[PDB]
């Protein structure tokens, strides 16, 4: 005897930053991509469920058609989901993470497992986002070249540019790639010019990882994360106080104002006797 | 009946700039011209004197020999002098001057006429500079270039390049020729690579004026000299606020500290939730 699952809401979790978390924000629209396997007992009374496509429609989620329904018995099973669904996540351990500039359907969320069975077969999946938001706000002031700005990298040797994530038991995150990250939004083929008062906004999903202090000047000061620009054929390294960036965090977002100022005279005046004393 | 005039001391006159004028410091090397014309009575009882060469020697001014002895009579005359002597300088009332790179020996001073007979011989020439002494200390701060200076221009509409001077009536100055100053002691054949942590000194001797308000900005503020600058090829002007310098006057020094501060990407760093509110 089997009874459907029942998927009340899948919902964003917000993560404790700057102010405490309010009634979490439902998904309204698209896909839900979701996982279940029997409880460790060795019958669990299962059949692997992988990638099962849940839509919203009409308040709800729930399967397309009839036959995509998923079943609960009384033994119990672990469910699992991520949002939004993709046809070719059938391994729930190594769902893929690439860092890239931003796009909004690559913004992955994922709900751990959770036991359940027909005794009670209501879920909520509580989505946390995969990746860290990093935004660069790019401004001028006091410069008079044209500021075409032809390449953006983020540099720390700790930066994961490929990687898996395991959505079903910790959310931990396998490694295959590091190294500095290329922004793709602006290159030497598609190159960008800042106009004055312009505010040019680089976002970029960044998989989370802990940066290393890259270097301690003499003062004891340590930086972390670096930025590199190609302004006007002119590379600019700018470094980030590793005390103010220490760690990518999942679900946070890293707003990094960056103020480009152009070569500068300060005049200084005094009148005086010819003759000093 | 005659007696020879009595140079008592020539002594250089300091301007009150910042603080009151001690003593004179009295001149005690070189040569003097002197000038010597009978007051205006029509028999003056004197015959002109031009540019006759003083000497100090053994603790005291007077003439190489006894034949150069400037002699006095009961009838009053008019004398005025210079330092340093210059053997072509035959005309007190149109004494050269030219705005130049500073030389020592450019440095002139003038005494204007004073009234003297025989009666009472003894004269002391209390010596005012001609020129104005334009200082510039130019120094680098977060500068990653070589920093070669090939050229330094002083602008300003109303600066007099070349005149005369009148050392005997009024020190009034005619101006001759008018416009920019370009210094000679940096060229684009003799440049100077500023080091860092250097300060780059050039002193010029210029000819006094009041200066123009060149430009006043959306603020109100305005601006008087300018300071035009070839760093590393490239052409940098700097503004001097009218407030803080609007005119060069007789015998004071105007020291201009020209720091060059490099272009400098600025960083700001906020952790956010993703979702903003
Ligand atoms: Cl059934
Ligand atoms: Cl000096
Ligand atoms: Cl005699
Ligand atoms: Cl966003």
């Amino acid at each position: 005897l089997r009874v459907p699952l029942q998927v009340s809401s899948a919902v964003i979790k917000q993560e404790v930053v700057t102010r405490l978390a309010p009634d979490p924000v439902p998904l309204t629209e698209g896909a839900i991509g979701i996982f279940l396997s029997g409880t460790e007992p060795e019958d669990s009374g299962y059949k692997v469920i992988d990638n099962r496509k849940y839509v919203y429609s009409e308040g709800h989620w729930g399967p397309p058609t009839a036959n995509d329904t998923i079943y609960l018995v009384g033994n119990d099973a672990d469910v699992c989901a991520y949002y939004p669904y993709k046809d070719s996540y059938t391994d729930k351990t190594v769902i893929p993470l690439q860092s890239q500039d931003y796009v909004e359907t690559e913004d992955i969320y994922y709900a751990l497992n959770t036991m359940i069975n027909g005794f009670t077969p209501a879920i909520t999946f509580d989505m946390v986002h995969a990746y860290s938001l990093v935004e660069l706000k790019i401004s001028r002031e006091n410069y008079f070249m044209p500021c075409e700005i032809s390449k953006i990298t983020l540099k720390n040797s700790n930066l994961i540019k490929k990687g898996t994530i395991n959505i079903a038991v910790d959310g931990s995150i396998h490694s295959s790639e590091t190294g500095n990250y290329d922004l793709t939004t602006v290159t030497d083929a598609s190159p960008h010019t800042l106009s004055v008062g312009e505010s040019y906004v680089c976002r970029v999903l960044m998989i989370p990882v802990p940066l290393k202090i890259e270097r301690t000047d003499a003062e004891g000061g340590e930086f972390g994360l670096s930025v590199s620009l190609v302004i006007d054929g002119q590379q600019m390294l700018v470094e980030i106080p590793y005390s103010e960036l220490g760690e990518f965090r999942q679900g946070e977002k890293y707003v990094i104002g960056l103020k480009i100022k152009g070569t500068e005279i300060v005049p200084t005046v005094k009148a005086l006797e010819w003759e000093d004393e």
